């Protein structure tokens, strides 16, 4: 039904190099029925997420400002969501009330990999976050993904700490 | 106008800190208590005047999850001398879980090595656990390992960044 953010803000950022069966768009409320939770399960554990919790969380995200820019790719051949990536923006006071962007939950369906859907999403989100005015954008991942992330500007960084246990 | 609720902060503030220090949420009038001069000791604050401060503070105060910005005010100067933020990212993964990030940690240069930084980290790790976050992280510099290792944190280089 509804989109998690306005598809008009995303439109200028979507590249043009994907086959016509791919549609890049905001997550939508009825993407549960399009396999979104199955997609997330390929990334990590979804725990007890079910459709009611998915819809409630989707509403909470949809009313947030800055928006949760959760961008998906729907394969029109199957009408399933086959890729997802999130650009989440934290408001700051530093840098003149600037914004700090993070690219999270990046996943492409395992059968659909090496068709460029991953690069399309990271390119779209990097362009969206620059346009939004973010001063710093980051990705938490293993950069075995070296070739991949660097061509969009990301550099290895170790100014990040997690808990030991 | 407080950025988040003092009653939520209360159980996580450690005991018997010296009495010239008050640990509390960031307040809209903290601009007049030297908040910008404190943040400058962390990085460029740009042209953050009172009007822009207040516009941004209100945008953050109405966001859910809240921006858990905790500051320490010193009596002996009536100035904000320390600040740290716990910012919470909603997820769908982990049962519509939530991810906590400790950010913008800074103690005024004249007030360092009096445990203010430690109080802020203990407070925010305890508050993040209460909020039910499944993972918490810190962004800091590796040179400061002898500080952050005291609150469970260790360096994690599965991270990439760029400045625009
Ligand atoms: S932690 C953040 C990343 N998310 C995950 O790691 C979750 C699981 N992995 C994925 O969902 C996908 O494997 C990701 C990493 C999102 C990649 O998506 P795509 O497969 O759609 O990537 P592209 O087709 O756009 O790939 C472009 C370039 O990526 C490099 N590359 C991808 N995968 C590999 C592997 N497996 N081994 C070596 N290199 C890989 C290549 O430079 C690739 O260009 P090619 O023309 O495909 O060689
Ligand atoms: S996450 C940090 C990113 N922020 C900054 O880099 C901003 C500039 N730095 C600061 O604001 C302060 O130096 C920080 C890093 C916030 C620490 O604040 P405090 O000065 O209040 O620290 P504590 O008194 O709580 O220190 C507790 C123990 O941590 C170690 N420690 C603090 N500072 C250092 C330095 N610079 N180098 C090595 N260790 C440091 C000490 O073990 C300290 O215990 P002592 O009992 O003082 O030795």
């Amino acid at each position: 039904m509804s989109h998690i953010f306005d598809a008009s803000v995303l439109a200028p950022h979507i590249p043009s190099n994907l086959p016509d069966n791919f549609k890049v768009r905001p997550l939508a409320k009825d993407d549960f029925s399009k396999g979104y939770v199955d997609l997330l399960s390929q990334l990590t554990s979804v725990g007890n997420l079910d459709q009611e919790a998915f819809e409630k969380r989707f509403e909470a995200m949809r009313t947030s400002v800055p928006n949760y820019h959760i961008v998906v790719i729907e394969d029109s051949n199957s009408q399933k969501v086959v890729a997802s990536a999130s650009l989440v923006v934290e408001m700051k006071f530093i840098h003149g009330a600037g914004s700090r962007g993070r690219v999270e939950d990046v996943v492409v369906d395992t059968e659909m990999r090496r068709q460029k859907l991953g690069a399309v999403l990271l390119k779209t989100l990097v362009s969206l976050g620059k346009s939004l005015g973010v001063y710093k954008i980051s990705l938490e991942c293993v950069p075995e993904l070296l070739p991949f992330y660097s061509q969009f500007g990301f550099q290895d960084d170790c100014n990040f700490m997690t808990q030991r246990f």
